[PDB]
């Protein structure tokens, strides 16, 4: 069928992430860069339904948003348990320099590019080249990197 609840809950993924990330304490360095950056994605999602303009999706779009719905699931549920320091404290001393929401990065950017191409296809939604340029994911990492030494103070030797 075609209640709505599905893109609401889609899209809101998208804002819900963002505003959590004032909750963090630890990861807000990055999350605040990481919700600010993937909301641009979101961004032309939401204006369908604000504006009103593009009819309702078919199969085709199902289909590919579907697998976005899950996957930006990741970012919210990956912050929300980063959200305790035992969490941030065991990944961080687990490794050695490493991000935490890369693989979120890659899969909401696979996710959309794909779901994107058939939206495009009839009338560009986005403006700047989605598609080529990975520049975004390597800035991650130089954030995940502040969080480090941000932790060191978190607490003493
Ligand atoms: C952002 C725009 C493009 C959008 C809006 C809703 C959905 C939702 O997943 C959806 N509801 C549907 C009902 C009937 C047939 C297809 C549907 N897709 C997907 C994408």
């Amino acid at each position: 069928g075609s209640p709505g609840e599905n893109l609401k809950h889609i899209i809101t993924l998208g804002q819900v992430i963002h505003k959590r990330c004032e909750e963090m304490k630890y990861c807000k360095k990055q999350c605040r860069r990481l919700g600010h950056r993937v909301l641009g994605l979101i961004k032309p999602l939401e204006m369908l339904q604000d504006q009103g303009k593009r009819s309702v999706p078919s199969e085709k779009l199902t289909t590919a948003m579907n697998r976005f719905k899950a996957a930006l699931e990741e970012a919210n549920g990956e912050i929300e348990k980063f959200s305790n320091r035992s969490n941030i404290c065991r990944f961080l001393t687990a490794s050695q320099d490493k991000i935490l929401f890369k693989d979120v990065n890659r899969k909401l950017s696979d996710v959309w590019k794909e779901l994107s191409l058939l939206l495009q296809v009839e009338q560009r939604m986005p403006v700047s080249p989605i598609s080529q340029g990975a520049s975004w994911a390597q800035e991650d990492q130089q954030d995940a990197d502040e969080d480090r030494r941000a932790f060191q103070m978190l607490r003493r030797d």
